[PDB]
Parts: structure tokens; sequence; C-alpha cells
């Protein structure tokens, strides 16, 4: 009685929908900023091409074969075996990474019913910086936006795969990347173009030798390809034999990174014109936006379509992170999908009450030494969970089947890519994140 996507386009959208979202602009942008733009680029787009695309079709491969969750999928190809540890991980890290999720995208919606309700057209008193400022560190008023968010997300997840996740609404991804690819034409007049492309193109290598730019190059790339958690493997798990996953896995991988490469376009050259700082963290777009709109005569009806576009990539990509947990607790405790859906929703939305809170009343207290409670759970569920959650993905695959089999249920053979594929899984990948994960501590 398990669910399978209806529609043949379904497995693929779903899995692009999953991957561009707030990743792509909110994240990137932040993590960009403060790591030096230009060689973290290239550093990530590194990880993208030799460890994302591999370890997105090894998802792809286990889920498909199984037809399970992300637990499920490894207690049925290998019993009794450690490999299941990668699936509970990424449970998770689920749990979370949408506790904080829900979080940013109810910022999205703020600024949102700012736009639609005529609040944000001119810039406030306290400017831009002092109104996201001000939000952010209300105790209650991002709680209100973050609940709105979740319900949604929990309506989605409850409906079904084919009547909720499947059903999203197609021309809105190609919207929001038509207006952003329009944006980052327009903040390229602005005046800052030469610096901010610089900034984002022409790599500084000093920066390089901190290990710590290494590992924050390959959290990003795991987080924005929504990688290592199994999230993968469960929409793989509602795929036909009538699936080409090499394509899929390129596809999700190439759009992903057009839309951060145009997200970056749009951003720097505006933070550069602005004389801010690109280190300004996960506040950085919400300062930066709303004034490049506000340069724009017919600029408010650009904030109108950008938030609900972005909230709507938010959105498919916060259902993807909510089926996670879902799905195995559908499985394992025998749960009805509503009550599943509803009951962790709730659960995750709680645990998001601290990290919302901690740019506020609770900005002094630490969980990891020094992070704050946001970037704490950011820290353990994306630079240490997802890459983690990868590797032990990328062996199982490498090292625990045989290579017949990997490359058959991956609809590859033993050709260059088959070995390249193979290679990368025994490998390349694992290699690479050990030695970020080696150095980095
Ligand atoms: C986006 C899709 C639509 C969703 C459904 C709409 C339902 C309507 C709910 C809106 C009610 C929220 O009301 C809220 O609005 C104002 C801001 O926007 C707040 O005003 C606030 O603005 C500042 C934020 O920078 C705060 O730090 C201030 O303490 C406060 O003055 C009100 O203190 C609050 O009560
Ligand atoms: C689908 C693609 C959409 C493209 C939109 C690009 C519009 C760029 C607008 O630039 C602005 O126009 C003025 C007049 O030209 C200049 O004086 C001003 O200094 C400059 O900032
Ligand atoms: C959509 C546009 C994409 C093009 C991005 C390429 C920009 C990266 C290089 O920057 C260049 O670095 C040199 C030294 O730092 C400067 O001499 C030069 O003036 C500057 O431009
Ligand atoms: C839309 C895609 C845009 C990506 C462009 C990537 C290449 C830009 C980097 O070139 C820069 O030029 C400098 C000038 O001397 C040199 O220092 C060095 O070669 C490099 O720093
Ligand atoms: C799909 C559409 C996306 C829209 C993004 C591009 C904005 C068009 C620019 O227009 C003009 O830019 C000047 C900037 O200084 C202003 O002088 C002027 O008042 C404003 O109207
Ligand atoms: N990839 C999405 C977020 C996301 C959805 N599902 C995931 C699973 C794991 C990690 C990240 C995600 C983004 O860039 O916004
Ligand atoms: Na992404
Ligand atoms: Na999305």
């Amino acid at each position: 009685g398990r669910e399978q996507w209806a529609s043949r386009l379904g497995f693929i959208l779903a899995a692009m929908g999953s991957a561009v979202g707030l990743g792509n602009i909110w994240r990137f942008s932040y993590v960009t900023g403060e790591n030096g733009g230009a060689a973290f680029l290239l550093v990530y787009l590194g990880f993208i091409a030799l460890i994302g695309i591999p370890i997105v079709l090894a998802e792809f491969t286990i889920g498909r074969r199984a037809q399970s969750d992300a637990v499920g999928s490894f207690e049925k190809l290998a019993p009794g075996k450690p490999w299941k540890v990668a699936g509970l991980m990424g449970v998770a890290a689920g749990f979370l990474i949408l506790s904080f999720y829900g979080v940013i995208a109810g910022w999205i919606l703020f600024y949102l019913f700012n736009y639609i309700t005529g609040q944000l057209w001119s810039a406030p008193a306290e400017g831009f910086g002092g109104f996201f400022e001000g939000f952010i560190a209300n105790p209650t008023l991002p709680l209100f936006w973050q609940a709105l968010f979740m319900i949604a997300t929990i309506w989605i997840v409850a409906i079904g795969v084919k009547k909720g996740i499947e059903r999203s609404n197609k021309i809105l991804m190609p919207l929001l990347g038509v207006l952003l690819i329009a944006l980052a034409i327009y903040s390229l007049t602005l005046g800052g173009a030469k610096e901010g492309l610089a900034f984002l193109f022409s790599p500084d290598w000093s920066a390089l030798k901190d290990p710590g730019v290494y590992l924050a190059a390959i959290s990003q790339a795991f987080f924005t390809l929504s990688l290592g958690m199994g999230a993968l493997i469960t929409y793989g798990s509602y795929v036909s034999k009538d699936s080409r996953l090499p394509g899929a896995a390129v596809s999700v991988a190439g759009l992903d990174t057009a839309f951060a490469i145009i997200a970056g376009i749009m951003i720097f050259p505006a933070v550069f014109a602005l004389g801010l700082s690109p280190s300004g963290g996960p506040g950085l777009v919400f300062v930066v936006l709303p004034d490049i709109f506000d340069s724009i005569r017919l600029g408010p009806i650009v904030g109108i379509a950008f938030f609900i576009l972005l909230g709507a990539a938010a959105l498919s990509s916060a259902v993807s992170l909510l089926e996670v947990p879902v799905a195995y607790f559908m499985r394992k405790f025998d749960w009805s999908r509503k009550q599943a859906a509803i009951t962790l929703g709730v659960i995750i939305t709680l645990l998001g009450i601290p990290s919302s809170l901690s740019f506020g009343v609770l900005g002094e207290v630490t969980i990891i030494p020094g992070l704050n409670i946001f970037d704490s759970v950011d820290f353990i569920a994306s630079s240490v969970f997802l890459p983690l959650g990868g590797m032990i993905i990328a062996l199982f695959i490498g090292w625990g089947w045989k290579t017949s089999d990997a490359l058959a249920e991956s609809d590859l053979t033993d050709s260059v890519w088959g070995k390249l594929w193979i290679l990368s899984l025994r490998f390349i990948a694992p290699i690479a994140i050990l030695i970020v994960f080696l150095s980095a501590f």
C-alpha cells in the first residue's frame, strides 16, 4: 500500500522541488559571504561535481531499489548490518534542519505580509537593517509566522505523495528563476558590479588555508542538494522502474547550481553597491533585497513576487524535509500519515522555537562552544550529520554492493561514467569527506 508518483515527471520535479529553496538564496549568500567568495565558491562547485552528483545518484538508487524509507531501505537491503546508522542519523538531521528552516521561512512570510499590506515600500526610519533586527529579536512575532509556515508544510505532507507533494504548481520554480535572472541583471547596473563580481569569481587562495572553509563548502553542498539524510532515498522510493536515475541526478545538481550562481550574481554586486559587509551573517539577504527593491520604482510589486515565489520554493523544500521522519514513523510505528505529519510537525516546530529565540533574548546562550542555539543546530545537522551520512551512503554502495548490482540499479553500465561513479563512491567522495573532517578538527 506504499505510495508511488502518479505522473512521469513527478519524481524529477519533486527532487528538483526538494533541492531548490532557501539554501540557494538565503544560505548560499551568507555562507559564501562569510567565507570570502570565489575560493569558497570553487571548492563548493568542485564538491558538487565530484561528491554531490554521485551521492545524489546513490540516494536515488538505494531508494528506488528498496522502496522504503531512509532507515527501512538499509534494513531491507542489508539486514543486521550497521549501514542503517546513516538513515537513523538522517531522520535526526530532518528534525534538526526543519526546526530552523521553518523559522527562516517564517521570516519570508513576514516579509511577504509587509509588502502586501504596504509596509516595506519605502525605507523604515530605522532602515532596512534596523527593521530586520527588530523583527527577529522580537520574542513572539517570528514564532507566529514560523507556526503558520509549518502548518502549510504539515498539511501537504498529511495529504500524501500523490495528492500533496506531487501536486506543486509547476510554473512557480521556473518563475522564481526568471525573476532571479532579471534581478541579477538589474543589480549588475547598480555600481558595485566590478567589486561584487571580483568577490564572487576571482579567487583569493589565502582563504583556503583555513580548514573551516572546506567544511563550510561541503556542508553547503550537502544542504543545497537536499543530501545525506535520506530525503532523496525517500523520494526515490516512490519511483517506478520507469525512470532514469543518472539523468535526474545530473539535472537536479545542474539546476540547483544555476539557481545558486545567479543568486550570488544578484546579491554581491548589490552588497557592494550598498557599502555593506558580505560577512553579515544569516540576515544578509533580508537586509539587502528590500534595499534593492526600494531603488526600483515598481519595487513593491517585485518584492511581492519575490517573497511569494521564494515562499513556494521554501515550502516544497520543507515538505521533503518533513517527509523523512514521517515516512519512517509511518512504517516503524504504524502511524497514519496524517497522524505522523501533525505529531512530528508540531514537535519540530517547538524544537525550532529556541533557534528563533537565539536571534534575540537567547542570543547569549551557547551549546557547542562559542555557537548560539541556531548556529549549533545547523553545525551539528549540516556540518556533521549530512556529510557523515553521505559518507556512509557512499561506502555502502561502493563497498557493500556487488558492482554489477550498483550499476544495474542505477541505470549505468561499466562504461567510463559508471566507472567514474563507482570510483567516486568507493574512494573520492568518502575520502574527501574524511579529509575535510580530520583537517577541520
Ligand atoms: C503572508 C500570508 C498571510 C498570512 C495570514 C495573515 C494573518 C494576519 C496576521 C498579522 C498579525 C501580526 O501583527 C503584528 O504586526 C506588526 C508587524 O507586522 C507588529 O509590529 C511590530 O513590528 C516590529 C517588527 O520589526 C516589532 O519588533 C515591534 O515590536 C512591533 O511593533 C505587531 O506588534 C504584531 O501584532
Ligand atoms: C528578463 C530580463 C529583465 C531585465 C531587467 C534589467 C533592467 C536594468 C535596469 O537598469 C537601470 O535602468 C536605468 C535606465 O536604463 C539606468 O539609468 C539605471 O542606472 C539602471 O540601474
Ligand atoms: C555576469 C558576469 C560574469 C563575469 C565574472 C568575472 C569577474 C571576475 C574577475 O574580476 C576581475 O578581477 C581583476 C583583478 O581583481 C580586475 O582587474 C578586473 O577589473 C575584475 O573585473
Ligand atoms: C557566469 C560565469 C562567471 C565565472 C568567471 C570565472 C573566471 C574569473 C576569474 O578570473 C580572474 O581574473 C584575474 C585577472 O588577472 C586573475 O587573477 C584570475 O585569472 C582570476 O582571479
Ligand atoms: C521580471 C521583471 C523584474 C524587474 C527587475 C528590474 C527593475 C527595472 C528597473 O527600473 C528602474 O530602475 C532605476 C534604478 O535606479 C530607477 O531609476 C527606476 O525608478 C526603476 O523603475
Ligand atoms: N535543499 C533545500 C533544503 C532541503 C530540503 N530537503 C533537505 C534534506 C537535506 C538537507 C537540506 C534539505 C534548500 O537548499 O533549501
Ligand atoms: Na538548494
Ligand atoms: Na523547494
